[PDB]
């Protein structure tokens, strides 16, 4: 029931740490509402979307194919690889790898895709090449997750992430088929149910990616809107508190209810 900015500031009051929030109009790119928009937060697994953006960029350029099959071994597996650990004999295609990285937050799938483009510093270069000189990836999985403060490593700001997400989803940086593929993976997200999804009314569209980390970190990037079609981008990050997972999740779901009731 409180207005969205009030609820965001309330969430920070209750949790400690910092909460960062932006709501952007997808068609116009106008900032509709913000809180700590230019401050840095850890990205956590929300970078997996930007990673698959870079893959699809290579596909549109003729340097990659989504059906290319990648084989790997048990020695490649890292913590939290629920899809990739099931495909040791058959491997996965590049397209399956993006689906696993986005929809299940598979860490081996992300690492494998980062190998295809030459590592974290190459993802950062792709972002620079599209006009985002703020967001940076420095680490491989699973060692994003870990003790965060700060540095600037593996961080973005709400306005940078949102702007960069809008460029990927609606710009002419990717072909129409690649833009639709990226949004299809986000729509099929399986691991974000307690977050914005828990507040969404019947018949709304949502395409999202969540993140979680140490030092009270949690976040979500999402494109959503009524009647089957996305119309706004919403970015929420939090970090720096001693809050439990259940506490973090609840605050994001309450921010979500506010945003919906005041649409
Ligand atoms: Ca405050």
């Amino acid at each position: 029931h409180p207005e969205t900015l009030v609820k965001v500031k309330d969430a920070e009051d209750q949790l400690g740490g910092r909460v960062g929030y932006i709501e952007l109009d997808l068609a116009s790119g106008k900032i509709l509402e913000s809180f700590r928009p230019e401050e840095r937060f850890p990205m956590m697994s929300t970078f997996k979307v930007l990673l698959c953006g870079a893959v699809l960029s290579r596909v549109d350029a003729g340097q990659e194919q989504l059906g290319r099959r990648i084989h790997y071994s048990q020695n490649d597996l890292v913590e939290y690889s629920p899809v990739t650990e099931k495909h040791l004999t058959d491997g996965m295609t590049v397209g399956e790898l993006c689906s696993a990285a986005i929809t299940m937050s598979d860490n081996t799938a992300a690492n494998l895709l980062l190998t295809t483009i030459g590592g974290p510093k190459e993802l950062t270069a792709f972002l620079h090449n599209m006009g985002d000189h703020v967001t940076r990836l420095d680490s491989w999985e699973p060692e994003l997750n870990e003790a965060i403060p700060n540095d600037e490593r593996d961080t973005t700001t709400p306005v940078a992430m949102a702007t960069t997400l809008r460029k990927l989803l609606t710009g002419e940086l990717l072909t129409a088929a690649s833009r639709q593929q990226l949004i299809d993976w986000m729509e099929a997200d399986k691991v974000a149910g307690p977050l914005l999804r828990s507040a969404l009314p019947a018949g709304w569209f949502i395409a999202d990616k969540s993140g979680a980390g140490e030092r009270g970190s949690r976040g979500i990037i999402a494109a959503l809107g009524p009647d089957g079609k996305p119309s706004r981008i919403v970015v929420i990050y939090m970090t720096g508190s001693q809050a439990t997972m259940d506490e973090r999740n609840r605050q994001i779901a309450e921010i979500g209810a506010s945003l919906i009731k005041h649409w």
